[PDB]
């Protein structure tokens, strides 16, 4: 069971992002190989109303166009290479290959992995997003994600929006979501703040550096699964698993699924 705190699991951070540039669909068909337990993505959506995976609220950072997404429609995002960013942020890491590859929909994703992958989908700033909640629903629901016949935590949402989630388990009660937690919110976590989230998610998703042996067990007293974000060495990696967090988001899904052997 993908939801059992007996399972950890391996979340590659917009793919295989260490090695291919994010949220392009060779990152996720590398994360697949590199056997990841999860491919994540992060939505945007299109000035025609297109739900989009791209980490960026703006095109500026991961492609060769500018401006908001949202200002933006769909065939001219299509245009863009969403690849050669990477080949010059990190030379040592560039491939040929990665030249003119393409900012994926979110029905892309879903199409080119059917039921052979799980998705853990983030929805990014969805109050300048409307329909965000119910348009992702939606692509779940025509791929045969959902359903209650459907594996469970085939699908986790997440979201730094509590709104977002809560509006996710109230139109989807069996939809899984997970809370996300900046350092600043772990920092000064209370038992009352996690009694809360656990009415609407299953989890819980904090940056990394908040944690220590002390809040990981207050985390997972709750009955909370915990993801901490994003855990790219191995010493943390066994850190953190030694204190008990239930899977990573990670940019090396082939270095934590090695780490996790032994855990
Ligand atoms: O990488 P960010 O900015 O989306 O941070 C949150 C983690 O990815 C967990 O979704
Ligand atoms: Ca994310
Ligand atoms: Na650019």
């Amino acid at each position: 069971n993908l939801l059992s705190p007996d399972r950890i699991l391996t979340v590659a951070h917009r793919g295989a992002s260490g090695y291919v540039p994010e949220h392009t669909i060779l990152s996720y068909e590398t994360a697949q190989k590199m056997k990841a337990d999860f491919i994540e993505l992060d939505l945007q959506m299109t000035k025609d109303g297109k739900l989009i995976v791209m980490h960026d609220e703006k095109l500026d950072r991961t492609t060769n166009g500018m401006g908001w997404v949202k200002d933006h429609t769909l065939a001219d995002i299509k245009k863009l290479d969403a690849g050669s960013w990477f080949n010059e942020a990190y030379p040592e890491k560039a491939k040929p290959q990665y030249v003119g590859l393409k900012v994926p929909t979110l029905e892309e994703v879903l199409d080119r992995f059917g039921k052979h992958a799980n998705y853990y989908i983030e929805t990014k700033s969805p109050d300048t997003y409307p329909g965000m909640e119910e348009k992702l629903i939606a692509s779940l629901q025509k791929h045969k994600l959902l359903g209650k016949h459907s594996k469970p935590g085939q699908v986790i949402i997440q979201s730094f929006s509590k709104e977002s989630l809560v509006k996710v388990h109230q139109l989807q009660p069996n939809l899984p979501t997970v809370q996300l937690l900046e350092a600043k919110q772990m920092a000064s976590m209370t038992d009352a703040a996690l009694e809360e989230i656990k009415t609407y998610a299953v989890g819980a998703g904090p940056d990394y550096k908040a944690l220590n042996q002390e809040n990981v067990r207050m985390i997972r007293s709750h009955g909370l699964l915990l993801h901490p974000y994003t855990v790219n060495n191995e010493a943390d990696m066994h850190r953190l698993l030694d204190w008990g967090v239930t899977g990573v988001f990670t940019n090396y899904p082939d270095l934590f699924h090695k780490v996790k052997k032994g855990y």
